[PDB]
């Protein structure tokens, strides 16, 4: 007896219709298809007997449109519940607010993001936290790293900008029999090519600015909770710091997040096509793309990567900086010159002098980061105009 | 002599690109990726002397956000210029508005979608203005009902909801042989599938609500001028009616547009998948898909289409209205029961008693809304959960 | 037994509680205190049978937050109902489009808003409308200028940009008593000044966009119907030609409208003093304020004026047109040189090359729009940084 | 030689024209009367060398609608510059992250804002940081309590809920002698009421959410420095932390501020009539409002309250919680009983099981909020509504 409205009973709905519809159903109310934005700071208690039966008070503890683009995120991502932050970063923060306290050591990828290797060294670490930065790419080092005093194993794969992969099946079965927590920055992957809850990961973390939104339109942190206990104890310190999304950046997710499928199938499309491209170019030193045959980590990738190897790629010009610096300026349209990445918009980035320009050179060489190193983020642009752009700037390198 | 931030001179970008980047550059202020949204009704200006010397005066008149837009849509359209609008039917009655006086002929498909039908016979008629509703399958129609009192001829292909073809290039012919207005309602089609303005057509209309949009977000309108002269008399009648588009909307459908493409590409081939099960299900009567054999027009539509044969299909269940209804009240999420289209969310409506209500039955029957007549918007969900849908709902027809 | 939640019964709140609360209750789902923004095409119906149940459909017909606002509107303005438009002149060519057809006579104020003016003269005159332009400071010229075929009277008091007044309340019975419809636009008024409903009028038309939004932000209109019949045939015709308000534009206006009262009371205070201060002054010829004692229509202006005598002013300078240029390029911060009025931000607009620039010199002239003639919208800074910038413009002047 | 679009120079903007008009200039490019929604991510760069030429790279960092925004709040709180943030609490935090370390002493008011005290007593003395909560109301407590390891004197003024007030300047002339960082929550008064800057405060934070938006619209919180050194330690760490306030809010923020003066004058003037009311009625045990005579500290109020004494009072009804709650039940339309103040809306709350529920009994009433206490927040509505209301809900109880 299904009627309109109504999901068929004992059916999981495939993976692009929780995309299209996961944690959203028509307003109730009105049977809007979108649901409404709650720009709104408080709400109206029907007594002091009844306080939060509607199941909201204030918008920095809940809001509805958070709470919406949280359900489809914890589904999306496999997770018992999600919580959703005004940046990657705040997310980041969250979790080592929550999960760290003074004598505490933690496990950080070496190839973390610039930003959450600056915020463990220049603020975490005054709190008497150690974090020590060790080669994720091999599980081993990982599991003789550990102390005593080890509570988080913070993975990223890939890793950002050197697109080093980390075997997170491997680390969560060390983290698993050690007792300790494995939180996986898993924002270059996206959920549709890779779900750390999936293989065991405790806590996942998502930058939801770069490929949830895609659109390079709003800030956005999440942070995915396999358990109830992690998921309350982050619920409840997002409310303290008062760090939590807007429902206006929730509505602009909820929309870009539909098409996130179908945005990653066409950005990885273009950048396997472009890493083979630049691994032909005679002017390219290296080129870093899970999906080209020569990747050093293909077997990982491989058992690790569903659907595509993702629209991140790296690469080296022939001629050190000079020449890095040379093509970087000569790179035309419809090619962008800025920070970020995962969005329909093709950007090029020189993280030496945009997003690790506070790491010591000798430190840049030792993790990867090289002099002539250019990190790009693939968008749906035509193939052939990006490689056009490449090839000219290339030319003038 | 090209650097970063520039288009290759020479150079025209492909298909995919103009809907990233078409009518849009970074900001020249503080180099945003993405256009400011000019939330803002009035612009300073230096002096009397340099009235309007940076281009803006009244956001009635225009809007920046909004001139981003129709950039893009004249890029897109292959037009001189585009004019945006509040709604698809604001477009639409500026049309009529701007190029029809008292006396007047104006040729419209007899099959036209029903707020235009009702905008004709039940407003624009009281000021002595001829409508005449004909079948356009057959461009002879057009030229033998063409009148000297004839100013516009108003196609739409594929038509609203029976999705008949317009011969467009021929239509176009003809009217430029009798100089009259050809203006084609393209929404159903979308740029990606037919550009009326490349096959002649004198100005195009499109409903930006349904595919632009493609996410149930904004309501929109747009008018594309082939000339300087008809987008000046557009422009001009959009500042006088009032009903152009707000800035906020512009950057919601600037956003959107990026992704029309690989969107319209995953609904086509949805549709395709799902008007071949219906194709061979014993409770459907007849399918209406153009990618399908049984397809009447069929020989238009491979001269016509490009890249794809849209998100639009229809067909006609078994045992009449009751049947329709049974199967309307009992068609199960993912999809929804509810008015419009071309979006991410799969969408279904009878037509009888949603859209095309206010035409009495026999002509409804005449035109080619039969009574278990169902108009379906394929969106991006899986197309397993879309088919397993219809199946249900049919076993209770 | 009356809870939280619910109005004392039998109370009428008062103005300002209307302007805060008017029209919105907390959300019923979530408690929300401000209603949620329904960014939001379409809308899921329960069944075939419950179609419209939950009284919505499709955006461009009605939305949730668009019918708040105008609920709002019809309580302040006090009308049967209210229809929100994306624009001022959207709400006037509606009220032409619904209530006037070929050899149909139009009264229009000859200081009409230049806007009304032109798409009267420009555009709905070519459906053989007769309009004509007569003066409406005596509501004799009215009844004597009334003829078989009149069906519409337009005034507006106080009119762009002369500032003459309408007896709205004499000029009404004369419509009533010769059954022509008396629209009024009160845009310069404002419901917290003067309410034509309250006065006879038929109808009200109010570019929201000036004091409604008050902030620059956002375009509107409003059309308020004195009776169902009326409100009824402007929404009918709203849906046609698809000029209804945006939910976002409705939401801003919801918030701006709150602090109408306090925002019109301290632009009015500020209004009168700057008035009084220009008419000692040595270099300005001639100055209109309806609160200063020369105001011509002092005594219509007393009777007619409730509260305040609005923020709009005018002004001539001594030495013509090259004084008022030269005025006018001196006029400093916190004075904006641009269009429109009624915002928080003091704007010094010049009508001969701005506003009314369309209309020849000798019907400039004729009306009252003369050579060194400056409109004046007050905002509410401090009114000794107005007056200072207005007595240095006027020293280089 | 000055024009329009320009200040005169070495003249001050006056109080009303810096919440106009502060930190924020018409569009260069456009010129937009309002600045532009930088609903954008990241900011293309010229060239390598030209690095941040134009400002600004990423929005987590900096954005320019948010530094718009933070130079008006810079210019009204007399600051060197502000950092804006998601909420307050996200700036307290901030406040608490940059200046405070293991072994650190940091002396906070005991009737601190509830959210103030948790995020102290739970969470950031795990990182051995301690948190002592003295009575501010006698200023030789904070130069008695200051230790060696003192880095930071929260006080907060007025105190939320019992509206205690501290004598800022006596609190800054300890601090600056014993060299320890004053911090003022000066929430409660708004800058139109007390600028803490102005009295030798180091640091203000500002819960924008209350009364810079005062439309139940936007959660946000801005830090004002009174120095660069301590500026840029905010800046650096809000970048780390991952905290920004969001372009859209900003927006918001800047259009509510410009009436914050006229508001908070008609908050004010309802307050104290509600005020009086409260003192004469049999029912109300205590009234706490600082503009009446039996406020306890009226000789600092006299002293520190600039134009008004504000929009919040207190009141203890007689019968304790019993009568508290039965009056809660009661209070009818125009107030909502809710969570958060300083909002157009009138806002009634019980402490002791909203905001002030965490803390035990036996210490609730140690600090001031007995069994009865009632937190108002007064809005703009007619006050003879808010009157009759309570009046109304007092009958129950
Ligand atoms: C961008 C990014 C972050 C930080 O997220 P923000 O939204 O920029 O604060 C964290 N991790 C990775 C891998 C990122 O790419
Ligand atoms: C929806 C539609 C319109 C009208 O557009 P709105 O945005 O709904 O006003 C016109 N033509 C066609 C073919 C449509 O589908
Ligand atoms: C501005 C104005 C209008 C037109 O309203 P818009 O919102 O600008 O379309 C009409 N009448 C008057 C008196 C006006 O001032
Ligand atoms: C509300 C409030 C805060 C916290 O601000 P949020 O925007 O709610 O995070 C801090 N201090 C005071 C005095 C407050 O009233």
């Amino acid at each position: 007896g299904v009627k309109a409205g109504d999901w068929l009973p004992g059916f999981t709905p495939r993976e692009e219709t929780v995309y299209v519809h996961g944690g959203v159903e028509p307003d109730p109310l009105t049977g809007a298809i979108l649901p409404p934005i709650y720009q709104n700071t408080t709400f109206v208690q029907e007594s002091v007997e009844n306080y939060l039966s509607k199941g909201f008070s204030y918008s920095r503890t809940s809001n509805p449109t958070v709470l919406s683009l949280e359900k489809k995120i914890a589904e999306i991502e496999g997770g018992f519940g999600a919580c959703c932050f005004a940046t990657g970063m705040a997310a980041t923060v969250t979790i080592f607010s929550a999960f760290l306290a003074p004598g505490d050591h933690c496990l950080v990828t070496n190839c973390s993001y610039g930003g959450t290797n600056r915020c463990a060294r220049l603020h975490f670490s005054k709190y008497n936290i150690d974090f020590e930065f060790i080669d994720f790419r091999d599980p081993t080092n990982v599991e003789k790293a550990i102390r005593p005093q080890t509570k988080v194993v913070f993975s990223e794969s890939p890793c950002n900008p050197t697109l080093y992969l980390a075997d997170i099946e491997a680390i969560s079965q060390i983290c698993k029999e050690k007792k300790v927590l494995h939180v996986c920055d898993s924002t270059f992957a996206t959920p549709y090519m890779m779900r750390p809850l999936d293989l065991g990961a405790d806590i996942v973390v998502q930058s939801t600015t770069k490929y949830y939104d895609g659109h390079n339109c709003t800030l956005g942190g999440a942070v995915i909770s396999s358990t109830k206990e992690i998921h309350d104890k982050v619920f409840f310190l997002r409310n303290v710091m008062g760090n939590i999304m807007s429902a206006q950046t929730a509505f602009y997710t909820l929309l870009t997040l539909k098409t996130l499928p179908i945005r990653v199938e066409k950005q990885s499309a273009n950048a396997q096509k472009i890493a083979e491209f630049l691994s032909k170019h005679h002017k390219v030193e290296h080129v870093i793309y899970p999906g080209i045959p020569s990747f050093p980590q293909k077997e990982l990738a491989l058992k690790q990567h569903k659907n595509v190897h993702g629209g991140m790629l790296a690469f080296e010009v022939k001629g050190g900086t000079e020449a890095g610096i040379r093509m970087m300026n000569h790179v035309p349209r419809p090619w962008s010159l800025c920070e970020s990445l995962g969005a329909c918009e093709s950007i090029i980035t020189c993280p030496a002098v945009f997003t690790h320009a506070n790491m010591l050179r000798e430190d840049r060489l030792k993790v990867g980061i090289t002099d002539g190193f250019i990190r790009v983020s693939v968008g749906i642009e035509d193939v052939n105009d990006l490689i056009d752009g490449l090839d000219y700037a290339l030319s003038k390198a």
